């Protein structure tokens, strides 16, 4: 009944704000899961940047790239919302610094630079996800056009379950070695954009790493997280939302409440 | 929960002054530790000069340099805050005297001279730290640019834990031989800049060697110390702080208080 009760609550919440909520959560201790619309497609928005950073780290661990190599872009016309890359344009940034900027500040210049030079574009990003056994994720376009969030459009989408599974494999599993995995975890823990979302759904003293997305159309926003509860095995939580109308604004509170519901469902 | 109690106290202290405090402390006699934000990055400021001095001593021990060789610089335009090098510009200084000046007086001319001629610049300084198994420390720039302490900037940072571990290895461990280690200890014991920080958190008759950092922007300041309590095995304490606003001044009192808290946490 517990799963059906949680589903009832998400359904009401999505109706309350005239939109659509997709959830997948895992208690990695018990194996218990909860899903709601967990196989439906939602726009990725900036959330894919969390996976981009993991792809960089994999290349680093395979010795194909060096985390400390200098990335120069002195001549580049920086994309909108490049707060970190803008500041270091004169000096360059290390590959590590650029990747973590993409994740923690949603820096679009950092994102496009990495895809152009190191990852093989949206195709290469998709191939990375295929390489870890994620068959749902697809990135089709570059920043910022990947953020259109048009209803029914399959471009630049994944599913809540596929996102949760991939995050589990990357942040907690075997894809990255112990050393590089710890770097990835630290990057997620230092994300700056997620304070009103999954982070808002758990006690102050639980440790959270997350990445958000906020397309800026169709009230489309999301969050995924690895949560370390005090003295317990970690949780994985993946929350994706869309809204009916183009001009609808996203709802952080809806995301946080859906997170609260999912966490109880697997408890 | 003695750890949890101490964490609550540091958290409150950082909220009190609208900033961020990172702590790592070791009782070398029991191996007990306490950490708070101990894996987060903080600007090194002048504190790296304590490690620069150790790097010089290692070169001396390897017979790549002589502690008494004359270092001349009669034509040099000395960096701001070079009180010791300024006084011997006409005659030169011994390598040992120059290195101890860098540590005990935060002499910027001493610092840059040593990095230019003997250590291979910021890259060589970083290589030294890597050579003792410190994987977090990074020096990217020269004096005085390394002191900008821009929020979110990873240049010229380390973590409290890595700083404490490295200080343990250098001041108390096996990197330097018994003879050269004694010189390093004496240099730290004679630091002149740390009276209001870790030194202020222990009794007058405990022996302390330390190095401070005071970036001079973003209320960014720090201290690390080896402490010999009367009749007890030595302690290692590492305290790093930042503040929210550019014009915020550093807080010696907050550093001293965080040190008091850390020392109790491990006792
Ligand atoms: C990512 O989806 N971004 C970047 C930025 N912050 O990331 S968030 O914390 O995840 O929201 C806000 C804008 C957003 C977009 O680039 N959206 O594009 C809107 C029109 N293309
Ligand atoms: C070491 O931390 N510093 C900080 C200094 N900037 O702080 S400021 O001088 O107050 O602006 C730059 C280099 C180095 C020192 O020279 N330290 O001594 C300066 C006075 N505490
Ligand atoms: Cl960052
Ligand atoms: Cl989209
Ligand atoms: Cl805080
Ligand atoms: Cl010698
Ligand atoms: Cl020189
Ligand atoms: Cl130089
Ligand atoms: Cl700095």
């Amino acid at each position: 009944n517990k799963s059906d009760a949680a589903a009832k609550q998400i359904k009401k919440l999505e109706e309350d704000f005239d939109g659509r909520i997709g959830v997948f959560a895992i208690d990695t201790g018990s194996g218990n899961t909860f899903g709601y619309r967990s196989d439906e497609r939602f726009p990725l928005c900036s959330s894919f940047k969390g996976f981009l950073a993991a792809a960089v780290l994999e290349r680093v661990q395979q010795k194909k790239l060096d985390i400390n190599q200098k990335v120069k872009y002195e001549s580049r016309d920086l994309e909108y919302h490049s707060p970190i890359t803008t500041k270091y344009k004169g000096s360059g940034m290390t590959l590590g610094d650029m990747a973590s900027a993409a994740l923690q500040y949603s820096d679009n210049g950092a994102t496009n630079i990495i895809m152009e030079r190191f990852l093989g574009g949206p195709e290469g990003m998709t191939k990375f996800m295929r390489s870890i056994g994620d068959n749902e994720f697809r990135l089709d376009r570059w920043e910022l056009e990947l953020n259109t969030a048009i209803p029914g459009d399959k471009r630049d989408t994944s599913t809540p379950k596929a996102v949760a599974n991939s995050l589990n494999k990357l942040a907690l599993g075997n894809v990255l070695n112990a050393k590089v995995k710890a770097i990835y975890q630290n990057w997620l823990k230092g994300n700056t954009t997620g304070d009103a979302r999954i982070r808002a759904s758990v006690p102050a003293d639980w440790v959270v790493g997350d990445k958000t997305g906020s397309c800026g159309a169709y009230g489309t926003a999301n969050d995924y997280a690895v949560i370390w509860p005090k003295n317990r095995a970690p949780l994985i939580v993946s929350i994706y939302t869309t809204r009916k109308s183009k001009d609808d604004k996203h709802s952080d509170k809806t995301i946080a409440e859906a997170s609260r519901i999912a966490i109880q469902a697997i408890d």
